[PDB]
């Protein structure tokens, strides 16, 4: 049995947080991913979209005797962290639960890290449920806080600024955030990857076309947060560390690079990345940033390209979970 | 002198609630329990129907040789015989409510006493004296140990906000008032058919009764209405009714069944129950369930029958008293 | 020098309260009673009406060989406590300052007390300053409260209620009270010895014809009560402890009955009281009770007649020294 | 870095006050003097009058063989040069007023850096910095100790509320700048008058100076326009400033008697004081007043003439510092 925490705070307040709570499961073997669906014995409205079935093209590598031999195809997995727009940004409205994983993988096993995203309320309704995923049992254990005002980050009860002007003590805390795939029919608005380029760029990327946002939850528990938006020093924050740490923060062992086709029907390398052995360490979840359309890739055994300097064949990560410095009151 | 303790509220909140308390006194001869009023010194609004005279057949028992039972019509003052919509409404009129219900062996009565009335008294009033005969009463108004809940147990605990359809479990006092309500047709408030119903029981005829409890939860609440089908507590407290029916807020020595007429003027038995002696335990008042128009009995030394699950010569509490669980939060 | 102390509150607050003071001075000789000027270096604005000429008659008894020879004559008195009505009333708005002294003599020597009445604001601009009264000195001392809210009462911290509905703890607090003379042209609503009638007799008097009533203040500080306020339970609680001890409340040797007329040029007797000797222990001055228009009293060396319940020959003290039971919070 | 400390008020109150600190920094060479500048990162609006070019008479001494003194015309910035009005309607306008002024010997020059501003920057400011030249000040924003008053020397002391006509006393800082303000006809602004008149001194005729000093009182108040007849604390500080001519904030040696041209474009001899060397001790900045017109003067390792009972050749300070005796009441 896994145990996944959720940090209640003493009142509902606003309206509009969600809780978060997410863990890392041991390795399954990959010919049982495809299988995987999360079950909930849980007392909340789970959202239904994530266990719909969902397009990847899976991109694997084999030794050869550059040394590599990479393939892929497309095949539909279910369960993963794809969030349609505007589900998160109106669960604490809808009083919807969303309840998903994302997949950390190595050439033969994956580590599933399972996500659970709610409404505040569920804090009042429930102290203990179980959801399964393949053989595993999760126990969600809702827990009140050991503070008045805030949130315990690094053993310490803190609270964040709160006003819309500029004006402390600075804390740093966990965010988790989700790729949303939006289009619009005119503009350059929800290009997501050109707000990377523009942050970390020398020169003019021709083609990254990619038509998304990230939502985040800071914390525990938060009000849903936007990426981008421009005049939010949270935002400019995640979207820094984003910049610089693209597979998240936090043996595996390097093998060397490897090119391959997504979808698999290209004539030519769409995709680069790094092969590996050993422990998964990073997700291994992402979309070409190439393509307006989504075109969603598992990469086991792979380190798809994000770095964010190069132009080609790159990937934004389905999921990403990092560190920012919030400026507030210990207390 | 006796105490009578409210427990008050930080707020007023919504409007509705209403603060209760009770205390039982101690044992007065039955000669004297005719002569028993009600004082008081406080500065509320008494409601004044409780005090007015109120028909009862008194049945007694004696041994023989065995029992001889008799019975009489009389006239009590001060007994919780409250009228459709008092409780209901207390709230809105800021009228108290203060009455006894009255718990006899064959020579002496433990008149409880019970205070209801709205949540603005904590404002007015910090203790207060009432009188029944020879006892006094001070009524203590104190402000909750708790943020928000209610001290139940020497805990903390704070039910949930009641919703029909859908953390912690405490048991709970409720206290329960029978009220006469006739309807002109149907059976909507044809109260012991409800429980014969909840014990499995359809053959009887002698369920005509129309009426219904009026309830206050822990200390201080709305009022509840049993039945009512969609709160969850409606449902938990006709259970606990149906398998404590002399409730139990609570060494009494059981001597054998016992009959009787009620009224007196009837040619047969209409009411039976069980003869005791030695301590008081349960109240010795209720109404026929047989009668749509109610018969009120006082029936000191013996447990009238109210099990739910016989057809004829039952009857229903006017008052009653039980716990109940409710789910909600113990504080920190 | 005498101590006259003033205890000051820490805020002035509501703007219509006044600090009061008093003390009892030693015996000076009758014959300089008449010269008696008080004297002021302080730096508050004295009202001038207590220092003018006021006709009282001096009533006096000598041993004679029932055993008593008593004698009247009308002489004039400057300085005593005689305010004219809403002097103290409006003190507070007009910013005056009262200082006048009352005298509690016996055959051949008399004790003034002085009285010290003014606005609170006197506690900011004063610490201590000197009166003079004949060939004492007197020094005012201002001395800041112990206090957070209220007064230093029996070596205790109170503070009265305030709401004017009905509902603590209780504190017996001192009351200090001043007789004004103030005539209506039409009915009994000035008619102060009629209300000590009702309150303490059988049957009905005929002659009560004094107009007036007191002004009080409370510890050391309150805004002005004034006697009778029929429905206020503080002006009930005066006029209860002044009609069971009519000369204040707080060796004399006792000798007898006497009489005498006032005004001296009476045909008949007009006031009665008790003779006494030794350290004199009332006031001695008052008014007739008989007489609408005042007849005032000074009698050295005699407890004139001040019990309600009698009829006939009978005064109301022009000073006035207590103690009643407040209400409140002891903080 | 330095220290400027800003006693903070518990409430902003009648809208006119302001907040006031000032540090003296250590000693800079004579030719770092002219290329002073204040630098900001302080989240306050910048009054500029006092950053622009301003014209200077630079007289200093030199040890001959006696004393050869010398002057010429230079253009400063950033001294307390207010212009008039700014000081008293910067509540209202919402600008804060930093400038230095100079204490020097003949090599080196203490800057005094004066910060002066509305007290809504209390509500927007913790610390922040200013930089002159190669040092940096640390200005920190503090709550007062004291409940409604000020701490002065270790006591918290709230004056009495200012009266024409009409407890404690204590000693308060007092804070002047000298202000050129003329006026087309009359005597109402010839400032060395009034001090003539006070030292009993009527046959001067160097004295058509037109202005007046604008102080602030302790770490806040309003703002105090010297002279103003029926304000008592005009009238002390007047007379204090008749006493102590170069302020009292505060070994130097002194060397002898030195005059000089100002501006250095006069025939004879407009200005005199005394050589010293050493620690600079006194600000060395003034005005003649014997023009109408300002003449500026910064004098480096010379104590120009301010004694009020000379007639020629004399000056008034620039900034003044020192304390006058307040009535009020010592806090508890
Ligand atoms: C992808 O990642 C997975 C998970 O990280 C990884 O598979 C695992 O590898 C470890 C070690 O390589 C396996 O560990 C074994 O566990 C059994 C359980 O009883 C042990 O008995 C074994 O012990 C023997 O082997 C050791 C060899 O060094 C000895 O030290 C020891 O004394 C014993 O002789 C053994 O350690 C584990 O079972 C798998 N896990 C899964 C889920 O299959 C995998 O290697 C990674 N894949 C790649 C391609 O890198
Ligand atoms: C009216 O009241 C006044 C004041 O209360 C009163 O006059 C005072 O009387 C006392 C005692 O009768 C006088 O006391 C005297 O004081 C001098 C001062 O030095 C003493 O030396 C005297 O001492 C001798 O007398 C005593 C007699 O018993 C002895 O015990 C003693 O050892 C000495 O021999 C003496 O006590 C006081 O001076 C006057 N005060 C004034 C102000 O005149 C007066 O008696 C009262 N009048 C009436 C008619 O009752
Ligand atoms: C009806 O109930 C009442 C009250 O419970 C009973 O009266 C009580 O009876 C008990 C037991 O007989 C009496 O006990 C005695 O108490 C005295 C104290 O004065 C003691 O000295 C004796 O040794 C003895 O234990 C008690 O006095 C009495 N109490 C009162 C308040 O009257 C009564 O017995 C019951 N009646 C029947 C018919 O069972
Ligand atoms: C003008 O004032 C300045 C500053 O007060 C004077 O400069 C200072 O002069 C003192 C005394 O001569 C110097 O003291 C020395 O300090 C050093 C420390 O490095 C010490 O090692 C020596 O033994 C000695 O005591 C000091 O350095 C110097 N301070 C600064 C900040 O420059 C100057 O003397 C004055 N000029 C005149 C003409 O009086
Ligand atoms: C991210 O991508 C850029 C571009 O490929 C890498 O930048 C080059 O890095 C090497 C060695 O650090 C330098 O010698 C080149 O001059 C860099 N080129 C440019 C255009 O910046 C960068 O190192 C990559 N970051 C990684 C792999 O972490
Ligand atoms: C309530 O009344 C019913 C009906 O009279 C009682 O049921 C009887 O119980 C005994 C013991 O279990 C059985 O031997 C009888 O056969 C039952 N009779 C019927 C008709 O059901 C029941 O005991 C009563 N409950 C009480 C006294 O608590
Ligand atoms: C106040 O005056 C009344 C009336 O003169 C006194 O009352 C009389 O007192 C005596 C003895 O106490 C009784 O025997 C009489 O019956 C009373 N008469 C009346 C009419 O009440 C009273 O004692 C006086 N109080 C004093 C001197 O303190
Ligand atoms: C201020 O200037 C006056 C006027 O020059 C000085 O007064 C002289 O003082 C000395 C010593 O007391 C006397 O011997 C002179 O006769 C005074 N002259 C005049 C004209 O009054 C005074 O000393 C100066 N004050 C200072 C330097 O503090």
């Amino acid at each position: 049995t896994g145990e996944l925490k959720i940090e209640c705070p003493h009142t509902i307040g606003l309206g509009q947080g969600l809780v978060i709570g997410s863990v890392e499961l041991p390795p399954v073997p990959l010919t049982q991913v495809e299988s995987l669906k999360l079950e909930s014995s849980c007392n909340f409205d789970l959202h239904t979209s994530t266990s719909s079935q969902q397009p990847f093209t899976k991109w694997t590598w084999e030794m050869k005797s550059t040394s590599f031999q990479t393939k892929s195809s497309e095949i539909n997995l279910r369960g993963l962290c794809l969030v349609p727009p505007l589900v998160i940004e109106t669960a604490a409205r809808t009083r919807k639960t969303i309840a998903c994983f994302d997949l950390s993988c190595n050439q033969t096993a994956c580590q599933p890290t399972v996500f659970l995203i709610g409404p505040i309320q569920t804090c009042i309704t429930t102290k203990s449920c179980l959801l399964g995923l393949g053989d595993q049992r999760i126990q969600v254990n809702y827990e009140k806080t050991y503070c008045v005002s805030g949130q315990l980050v690094e053993g310490v009860c803190f609270n964040p600024v709160h006003t819309m002007a500029l004006s402390y003590d600075i804390v740093t805390v966990m965010v988790r955030c989700f790729l949303i795939a939006k289009k619009v029919s005119t503009g350059d608005s929800m290009k997501l990857e050109k707000s990377f380029e523009t942050l970390v760029q020398k020169t003019s990327c021709t083609g990254n076309g990619f038509q998304g946002y990230y939502i985040c939850l800071v914390g525990s528990s938060s009000e849903p947060l936007y990426i981008p938006t421009l005049d939010d020093y949270r935002s400019a924050e995640v979207l820094s560390r984003m910049a610089f740490a693209p597979h998240g923060e936090d043996a595996m062992r390097i093998i060397g690079k490897v090119t391959g086709k997504a979808p698999s029907t290209e004539s030519s390398d769409t995709i680069q990345g790094v092969a590996f052995s050993g422990n998964p360490l990073y997700t291994s979840t992402g979309v070409l940033t190439a393509k307006d359309d989504p075109v969603y890739i598992w990469a086991p055994g792979i380190i798809m390209e994000g770095n964010h300097s190069v132009c080609d064949k790159k990937t934004l990560p389905l999921t990403w979970t990092g560190f920012i410095p919030l400026p507030g009151e210990i207390e």
